[PDB]
């Protein structure tokens, strides 16, 4: 009943290196020798016992946080999140934080969102995809689509009148350039290395400062909402409002988590599309669109686009951007037979499960019409008790930019076969240096 323990090659190592080269080759390797979906890694000293059955999801989705815990393993992010914020807050505290932001990213909210987007959509198209025929980096192009219809939605004129896409980005990236990830194994590195930590708490600072200043000038100005108006607004089960530590805080936890997952999904979604192998389902999404009007509406984007939703799903099914799920274990819990004892991480990943033979058939054949054949075994969104709350959100930026896109354009690749993953990022996409396009306008 304690799982099998995949045996460790390199003390130093642990398996860090065979890991991140290939993943998936790593770990059903990992099963087949081990002859069990449930198995432990000693990924750098630290047991790592992961749940490669998705019949078992729900054994790693449904316990409470007293029992399976996200804070030491989010930890590393305590910096860009802040000291207060999210997974770092004591545990009913956290979850209150989480509902505010969640309450301003429903499909509630996307009432002015769809024109608000397309016209982003449009208005990159306009200025870059001017001509005949053009080559481009489609996962920047959609990358930086991404941020700015995020913006649009999220933000006001006068948020977006001293803090813009581009302001945001760069203090991002002086942000996600602090991170430790492997600190979740070696929770050491997190005290240590100290050289690009002063250039993250500075442009926390500096998007803090904005944000103060904002406030205060929205309250001369009254003497209609947005995200920040939002959380701002927000009460605690006791008095406490929202901190503007907090308030910060979530905004980052919000743009930091929807930046390279809803580009990634747009990017691999039009990928596939515009293969000739993928001929019917491009044909598929052209008649979805066709009766659509110029400037789409809740409607158009929400109700009518079945087909791009189990497109922009089976995206993240074949290559899921968050590979891994994990979380501290606090208090031995059962996982099938098999006792996964307090101390190891427990892992669920997405990229595992969903190239469960019996759960995906033919794993690697991108099919937006194919279905789980093992119920809840797609967990590219994950499950239970943190469910991703930006889903609705993301997909409805990923549909609208599908839909806007291939009304007015065609695609080439310019490669033979689809671009392979690149599992050396946080958050995988296609290879950056395989995504050059061929665009064209119709007619
Ligand atoms: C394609 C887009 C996205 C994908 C593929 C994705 C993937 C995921 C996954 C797998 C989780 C569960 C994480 C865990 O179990 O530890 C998650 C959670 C979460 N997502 Fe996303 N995510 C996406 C979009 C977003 C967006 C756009 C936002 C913007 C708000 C967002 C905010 C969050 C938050 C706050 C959580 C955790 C909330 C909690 O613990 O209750 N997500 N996402
Ligand atoms: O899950 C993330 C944090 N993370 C895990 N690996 C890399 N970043 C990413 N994420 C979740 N949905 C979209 N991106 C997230 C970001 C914010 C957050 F509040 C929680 C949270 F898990």
């Amino acid at each position: 009943t304690d799982p099998p323990v995949y045996p460790v090659t390199v003390p130093i190592l642990g398996h860090i290196i065979q890991f991140g080269k290939s993943p998936l080759g790593f770990m059903q390797e990992c099963k087949r020798q081990l002859k069990s979906g449930i198995f432990t890694i000693n990924i750098v000293g630290k047991r790592v016992t992961i749940v490669g059955d998705p019949h078992e999801h729900s054994r790693f989705f449904l316990p409470r946080n007293e029992v399976l815990s996200p804070r030491e393993v989010y930890s590393f992010m305590v910096p860009v999140f802040g000291e207060g914020v999210a997974y770092a807050a004591p545990y009913p505290r956290m979850r209150e934080q989480l509902n505010f932001l969640a309450e301003e990213l429903t499909i509630a909210k996307f009432q002015n969102f769809v024109p608000a987007i397309q016209h982003e959509v449009r208005k990159f198209m306009a200025a870059n995809w001017d001509k005949d025929e053009g080559e481009i980096n489609l996962l920047e192009d959609c990358s930086t689509m991404i941020i700015n219809t995020a913006c649009q939605c999220l933000f006001g004129e006068d948020l977006r009148k001293r803090l813009d896409a581009r302001r945001f980005a760069q203090l991002l990236a002086k942000m996600e350039s602090s991170l430790i990830p492997a600190a979740v194994f070696l929770p050491i590195l997190l005290k240590l290395p100290l050289p690009q930590s002063a250039r993250c708490h500075e442009a926390r600072t500096e998007l803090q400062k904005i944000l103060s200043e904002i406030i205060i000038a929205r309250k001369e100005e009254e003497v209609t909402s947005d995200l920040l108006s939002g959380l701002l607004s927000a009460v605690y089960r006791d008095g406490t409002p929202m901190s503007l530590h907090e308030v910060c805080g979530m905004i980052v936890a919000a743009m930091f988590a929807g930046q390279h997952t809803s580009s990634i999904t747009t990017t691999w979604s039009m990928l596939h599309l515009m293969h000739p192998a993928n001929v019917k389902h491009l044909e598929a999404l052209r008649k979805e669109i066709e009766e659509f009007p110029a400037q789409l509406n809740y409607n158009n984007v929400m109700d009518e686009m079945p087909f791009a939703e189990r497109c922009a799903r089976e995206s993240i099914r074949r290559d899921p951007p968050l590979l891994m799920l994990m979380r501290k274990v606090m208090a031995d819990v059962k996982v099938g037979s098999y006792v996964v004892p307090k101390g190891d991480i427990i892992a669920c990943s997405p990229l595992l499960s969903h190239h469960d033979e019996e759960a995906f058939p033919e794993p690697r054949r991108w099919d937006p019409e194919r279905d789980e054949k093992v119920e809840g075994a797609f967990i590219g969104f994950g499950a239970g008790v943190h469910k991703c709350i930006g889903q609705k959100f993301g997909l409805l930026q990923v549909k609208t930019i599908l839909a806007t896109a291939f009304r007015s354009y065609d695609f080439q690749l310019l490669r033979d076969e689809v671009p392979d993953p690149d599992y050396h990022t946080m958050v995988v996409g296609p290879t950056a240096s395989q995504c050059r396009v061929k665009y064209i306008r119709r007619k």
